[PDB]
C-alpha cells in the first residue's frame, strides 16, 4: 500500500511556509514538486561526473554519454516503447509538439488536407497546428465538447475523411481532468490513414501509459510535471515515422557533415532532433524521477490519487455556490468557480491561507470560451497531497464565500 | 590578485579520479565544470522555492517569476545591455542562432540577398544560414582564413555590398582561440545597413563583454560554458530589432490570446520567444554562475588565463613534431596535432593519463578542411587549470611521441 507520509517526507518544499502559514501546494498540474532523490541525482552528477556528451574521447565524456543514453532507455521502458531510439529529448511538451508540426507536418500536410484537434486542448496542442494549416493551406477541425467536459464523439463522422492527415488529442485535460478514449479514437484515425499525436503531459504521472497498446504515432510529456527537473521533455515517435522525418529547420538539427561547397547532411533520428549541447543535468534528473515514480508504483499512485479525488469531490459538495467543471471521473485536477467572484480573487484569498491553486485561462482559452467564463480556479490533487489539505481548501472556500458573498 | 587554489576548491569535480589517476580537465571549451555555488543555488531553489512561473497568483509562483526576471536583469548588466528586456532565455547558443535565422531571417532576407559568415564558424553559426539562404534564395558568402588562423580582412570589399543583410561572426574561435575584430567589422557592416549577429559562446568567460560598445545587433552565449548549468543560453537583441521580430514558427512562441475562430495573437518580446515552461532550474543556476564569475572579476580571470596560456605555449615548444593551429595571441584553447598520429589516438593516450582533451572536428569542419586535416586535438586552459596540469599535458605528449613515433 501507498503511504503518503513516507512520500511527503521525500519532498523538502512541502515543509515550506507561505504568508506565515504551512504550504498546501495544490498546483502540481502547472508543475510538480521534486523529491530529494531527483534534486540530489542532478547535483551529484554536477559534483562528480560532469562533462560534455558527444561521445567524446575522454572518460567523463564517455561516461556521461552513457548516462544519458541509459536515461533514454529507461524512459522508453517507462512508456513501453519498442525501442529507446523512438524517444527524442526535447525542451518540453510545447517544443515537442512544435517539432512534430514543423518536421513531420511540413512534409505530410498539403493544401486541401485537414487536421483534427479537440476543443479542450492546451494551447501547445493548438497553435502549432493553426500555423501549419496557414503555411500549407490546410483546414483545422475541432472536436467539440459536451457540458460535462467530455468530447462529442458523435461529431467524428463529420470531421474524419480521406484528407485527414493527423489527429492531435490530449490524453488527460489539464483543466477538466477528462481522460479521453485514445485507443478507440486511434483505431478510427488509422482507418483513414491519419496519424495521431497524443499530448500526454497530464497523463504520465497518474497511471501507467503504454504507447504500444495505445498504438499512437506520437506521444509527448514534460519532465517537470513528472516530479522531475525543468527544461526536459520526452517525445516518442514510431520508428518508421521518425526515420522518415526531415531535419528540424526551425529548432536546429544535429549534422553528420557540414561543407561550404557541398552542403550539409544530418545524423540519424533520435539524435537528429537533439541539436547543440543537450540538457544533461535535466536528463539525469528526469531519470531519477522515473526511478522514484516506478519505485512507488503508478498503480499505487493512481489508487491513492483516486481516493483523494473522491474525498475532495464529496467534501466540496458542502461549499455553497461552487460551480465545478468537468466529469465526475476526473484525474488530478478540479476546475471550479465560486459564485460570481472572479477566479483571481478566490485564488488570492486561498493563497492568503497558504493554499496554492492556479487561476486564469490555464492555456486553454477555447475551453474557457466554451463554458462562457474568462477564467477558472484549478486545484491539483497529486500523490503527496493529503485529506487535511483538501479540508483546508474546503474551509477556505467556505470562508471566502461568507466574507465576499 | 587571483588565487587558483581558492578557485579550484570551489569545484568538486576537480577532486575526481579518472583511470585511477587525478583528473586534469582540459576540455572546458566543450563544457565548463561548475562551482558548488552554482550547483547548490539550483538545488536550493528546488528544495525551498520551486513553482511554475507565469506570474501565477500564489506566492511561490510570484516569487519564482521574480527570481527569473532578476536573473534576466543580472545577465543584461553582465553584458552591458541597455535593458533587461533585450535578453531572451534560450536552450543554448545553437537554439539562439536558429531563432534569429527563422524569426528575423525569414522576414529580412529575400531572394537575391547575401549573408556573410566566416570560415572558422562553429556549425551552429553556419547551418541555420545555409538553410535560410536555401529557403529564400539568397547567397551565403564566406570570409576566408589566413594560415595563422585569422580572418582575411582584405576580402571584405568583395563580400559586402548593398544586398548584404547580415554578418554572422564568431567572437572567439572555439578551435583556434582567435579573437575577431568585432567593433571594426560591425562598423563596416552597418555602413551597408547589414545587421551583425555575434556568436559569443567562447568569449563571455574570458574577459568583459560590452554589447553597447560593440554595437552588435545580436549576441549569443551558452550557460554551460560559463560555469553554469546545462539547458540555458542567452540571446541579446537590440530592442528596436527585437520588438519587430515575428513569432517563432519553428520553436514555438508564447500567446497573448488563442481563438479557434479569430486566430492567435502573441505577447511582447523577450517573452514572445520563451514558449512553454522555462528552464527555471537552469535560469537560477545561470544567475549564480554570473555572480560567481563577477565576484572573481573577469579582468582577474583574463590575466590568470593569459599567463597560463603563455606558460603552456612556451612549454609546448619542447614537444617534438607538435603542430599548433591558430595565432600566438589565442584565448582559452590550444588546437594541435602530434606528428602523423591521428588526433583520436593522441586523445586516448592523454585520457589514459587522466588528461581530458577533446578530439575530432569540433563542429568546425570547414575550418578542419582549410587546414587539410580531418581532426585536431584541443586543450582548454580555463581559470581553474594549473601550471602543473600544463606540465602533465607536455610530458604526456612527449611520452606519446616516443611510444608511437
Ligand atoms: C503544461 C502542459 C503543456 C505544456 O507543457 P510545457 O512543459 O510547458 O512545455 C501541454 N499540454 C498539457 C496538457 C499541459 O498540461
Ligand atoms: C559550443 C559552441 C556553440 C554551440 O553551443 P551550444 O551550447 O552547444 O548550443 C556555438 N558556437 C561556439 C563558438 C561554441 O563554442
Ligand atoms: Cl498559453
Ligand atoms: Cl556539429
Amino acid at each position: 500500500i501507498f503511504s503518503v507520509d513516507k512520500v511527503r517526507a521525500d519532498f523538502p518544499v512541502l515543509s515550506r511556509e507561505v504568508n506565515g502559514l504551512p504550504l498546501a501546494y495544490l498546483d502540481s498540474a502547472a508543475s510538480a514538486q521534486k523529491p530529494s532523490q531527483v534534486i540530489d541525482a542532478e547535483a551529484e552528477f554536477y559534483r562528480h561526473g560532469y562533462a560534455a556528451v558527444h561521445r567524446g574521447i575522454h572518460t567523463l565524456s564517455a561516461q556521461a554519454t552513457e548516462k544519458m543514453e541509459n536515461v533514454r532507455k529507461r524512459a522508453s521502458l517507462f512508456i513501453n516503447a519498442r525501442s529507446a531510439e523512438e524517444l527524442v529529448f526535447v525542451r518540453g511538451t510545447t517544443e515537442g509538439i512544435a517539432l512534430v508540426a514543423n518536421s513531420w507536418g511540413n512534409s505530410n500536410v498539403r493544401a486541401g488536407d485537414n487536421i483534427i484537434i479537440s476543443q479542450m486542448e492546451h494551447h501547445a496542442n493548438i497553435v502549432p497546428w493553426q500555423m501549419l494549416c496557414a503555411r500549407v493551406g490546410a483546414e483545422l477541425r475541432v472536436i467539440p465538447l459536451n457540458p460535462d467536459g467530455t468530447l462529442q464523439l458523435e461529431t467524428l463522422p463529420t470531421l474524419f475523411d480521406e484528407k485527414t492527415r493527423l489527429l492531435a488529442i490530449t490524453h488527460v485535460s489539464n483543466v477538466l481532468g477528462t481522460e479521453n478514449p485514445l485507443a478507440e479514437m486511434i483505431t478510427l484515425a488509422h482507418q483513414h490513414g491519419a496519424k495521431v499525436l497524443v499530448d500526454g503531459a497530464q497523463a504520465v504521472m497518474h497511471h501507467p501509459v503504454d504507447v504500444q497498446a495505445l498504438d499512437c504515432d506520437f506521444y509527448v510529456f514534460s519532465g517537470h510535471k513528472l516530479y522531475g527537473p525543468t527544461g526536459i521533455g520526452i517525445l516518442y515517435v514510431k520508428e518508421a515515422l521518425l526515420q522518415e522525418m526531415p531535419p528540424w529547420e526551425g529548432g536546429g538539427s544535429m549534422i553528420a557533415t557540414v561543407s561550404l561547397s557541398e552542403g550539409t547532411t544530418w545524423t540519424k533520428a533520435p539524435w537528429r532532433f537533439e541539436a547543440g549541447t543537450p540538457n544533461t543535468g535535466g536528463i539525469i534528473g528526469l531519470g531519477a524521477a522515473l526511478e522514484y515514480v516506478s519505485a512507488l508504483g503508478l498503480n499505487n499512485i493512481a489508487e491513492y490519487e483516486q481516493n483523494l479525488m473522491h474525498y475532495a469531490l464529496s467534501q466540496l459538495e458542502s461549499v455553497p455556490d461552487l460551480t465545478l467543471y468537468g466529469p465526475q471521473n476526473r484525474l488530478g485536477v478540479i476546475a471550479f468557480n465560486l459564485g460570481k467572484h472572479h477566479a483571481y480573487d478566490v485564488g488570492s484569498f486561498l493563497d492568503n491561507y497558504g493554499i496554492a491553486v492556479r487561476t486564469g485561462h490555464h492555456c486553454a482559452m477555447p475551453l474557457m470560451a466554451y463554458y462562457n467564463v474568462p477564467a477558472m480556479c484549478r486545484a491539483s490533487l497529486a500523490m503527496y497531497n493529503t485529506h487535511e489539505e483538501v479540508d483546508r481548501l474546503v474551509t477556505g472556500l467556505q470562508r471566502i464565500h461568507r466574507l465576499l458573498g
